[PDB]
């Protein structure tokens, strides 16, 4: 009964799932937070949260591995999954990783400086870990490889694309492509004739519009900071605005990408809470500030999910995904009620049931578009490109 | 017979216009050159283009009063309209000018610092110039004012909205509102029950939303350099890859904010032109980068076109205007190709047709959607504000 162990090794963290091979059911979960810093603790599925004093990626991942042998898992972990954040243009799928690919993915590292290297440090760990083991590459931006220049390039001079790659590479690719698999499904719809808009909305939130099987258009750029207004960070904002404020207050660039990152968003507008469910209450108390930051949230949701409609033939379908188009009963209501343009007629008794009623169509039968809930799971995503790539000779 | 005189006020230049009160037809127009500068030089509709050495904006506002006395125009001139850039969020219409309108001006002056001290200065000009004449401001953001704060807050901190203004204003509002007037009109739609998509094409170029007769979206943001790819302006751009560029290449803001403004959009993508008909016979010719940024262009309009429909109950018209909108055949055509999922058709016989055809249907009889095309008046709504400011009793 073989395993797969999925790692994403992000900037802070370690987050891991090991998944059984035959029905890709979780066995274990857990996450290793507060990476680099004299605090390191390694957290198992909610259970006993142990610590490590001043631990690197290759020492916590070690932990992780001590807890694999404790259960007798490390014998059968057959493949390994990596989550990596930046792909470039050199991945258009998940690969076997070699020595090839670790040059690659080091070929594009400079486009995210932060996810990257955390993503690297965590292939050496687990090579080290489990040399016999067979590891795959899964990219956040591969998914959207098929944007024609039109969808992909901006209005800046050539050289910028050209020589330093500046162009919309769009992330959520995992959960995008998983939950579009799922959709063709649920919706009886054919793949190679379909037009879908996913909209992934969690801490992090994308817009993919999905004609025939293929991404066609994306709401993040070059950096996850486009698009969308999110938990923390600002989504589309004027560059003329960026440049005044940098004047006005007397900001760097790299004083206004902290802002814009870490202090903006829904946290910006409320100046209360990133999270959604803090602020829905908030908005119940009659706060005046979390209905703003809620509403703005809605409707810049609208506006990219209406936007990358033009870019499909025919809109079948439109799926909500992520913690917060899983379980926001409130937002996805809002969103498709600003969506009326389009035909949509919501379900509300479909669209109050909780995230326990899985794969659900929340439109009703009149409505000219489908909509409907599907939770995305990305390490289940992974762990299917892995197996897949099992069966590969190299 | 009494007349009008429309000033357009700019950094560089001063575009005047003088309009029969009547019939709303021009009598005169001109423009006043190279301001500031060693070489300045009146040009009057075509005709012998006079000079001036090193004139500033009040002298160069004679010289064209000058010529109003030469053809017996100056005892004529009845109300004088200004264009203004930006009247922040004091000015939702057009007003009669007075010291209290000079004052507020210059309080919302340093959200536009090219634009709006240019206007005022042309503003003391016409003012010394013409004291007994009753003088107008109208305003490139106050159609937009009905924008809802959904609709106009950006997804940054807090502060930046309420203690400095930094907020969607939007632009070309005087042609968006224009435009929005005739529609009706064209299309036979009832004004209070309406959906409407106008997209500004020229040099500069916008969309706008128009339900029920006021403006519920626009793409320009704080600045004219958000939303469409225009000329020379890149438009929407991702702020982590402005900042990625700024440490990369070791260029400043405001290196940065001249690349943008000034040598991107289609010339940045082409290399070639800022012109659409240089670039549309360039991709006749097969260039390959003139295609692409074209292609750019077109796919990031149907983008926002689409996008700012979410804003509307119902989508009655979507309409063509500016320099670009009104003439050219090519990207209407693959604009509204890109719109199928919106249900348009287009008859290509129609929009054959040049601007000489003026208000003009575009798209067939089975289509959804109406497209039209209709010519942009800017001088027109400027003294038809100022002949209904002028039986005002002040
Ligand atoms: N309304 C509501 N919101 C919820 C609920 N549960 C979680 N959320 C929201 O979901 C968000 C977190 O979702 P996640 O998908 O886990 O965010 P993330 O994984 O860090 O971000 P991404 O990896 O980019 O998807 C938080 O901001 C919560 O407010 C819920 O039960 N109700
Ligand atoms: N294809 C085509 N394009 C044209 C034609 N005539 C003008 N244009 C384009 O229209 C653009 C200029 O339009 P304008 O409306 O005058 O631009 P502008 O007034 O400086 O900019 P705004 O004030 O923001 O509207 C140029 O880029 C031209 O390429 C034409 O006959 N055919």
């Amino acid at each position: 009964f073989p395993v797969v162990l999925v790692i994403n090794c992000g900037s802070s963290s370690i987050k891991f799932s090991v998944l059984d091979v035959a029905t890709c059911d979780v066995l274990m979960a857990g996450i290793a937070d507060g990476m680099n810093t004299e605090n390191a603790f390694l957290s198992i599925n909610g259970d006993k949260p142990i610590n490590l004093a001043h631990s690197n990626y290759e020492d916590a991942l070690k932990a992780i591995a001590f807890e694999l042998e404790k259960r007798d898992l490390t014998d059968s972990v057959a493949l390994i999954g990596h989550r990596i954040a930046h792909g470039g243009e050199l991945f258009t799928q998940s690969v076997i990783i070699t020595d090839e690919i670790i040059d690659n993915i080091r070929r594009v590292s400079p486009l995210a400086p932060l996810h990257n290297y955390a993503n690297l440090s965590g292939i050496d760990a687990a090579r080290h870990l489990f040399p016999a083991v067979r590891q795959v590459a899964v990219f956040d931006t591969s998914f959207h490889q098929t944007l024609a220049p039109e969808a992909y390039l901006y209005g800046l001079p050539w050289e910028y694309f050209s020589s330093l790659g500046v162009r919309r590479y769009g992330f959520h690719g995992t959960s995008h492509r998983y939950v579009s698999r799922r959709a063709y499904e649920l919706l009886d719809l054919d793949e190679k004739d379909s037009g879908l808009i996913v909209a992934h909305l969690g801490n992090g939130a994308s817009i993919c519009a999905v004609r025939n099987g293929q991404s066609v258009d994306t709401s993040m750029g070059m950096t996850p900071l486009e698009g969308l207004m999110m938990g923390t960070r600002s989504g589309d904002v004027d560059f003329g605005a960026m440049a005044w404020i940098a004047k006005e207050t007397g900001q760097t660039l790299s004083d206004l990408e902290r802002v814009v990152n870490k202090e903006s968003g829904l946290l910006g507008i409320s100046g209360l809470s990133s999270d959604l469910r803090v602020l829905e209450k908030a908005w119940h108390e009659g706060h005046e500030r979390a209905r703003l930051a809620i509403k703005t949230f809605v409707h810049r949701i609208a506006r990219h999910i209406a936007g990358h409609a033009a870019s499909l033939h025919r809109l079948d379908g439109i799926i909500f995904t992520g913690g917060i188009g899983e379980n926001s009963v409130l937002i996805r209501q809002l969103v498709i009620e600003h969506l009326g343009v389009l035909g949509l007629t919501l379900d509300v008794e479909m669209n109050k049931q909780p995230n326990s009623h899985g794969e659900r169509i929340i439109s009703a039968n009149p409505s000219q578009v489908i909509c409907a809930v599907i939770p995305t799971n990305e390490e289940k995503m992974i762990a299917l490109d892995a197996i897949h790539l099992g069966n590969v000779k190299a």
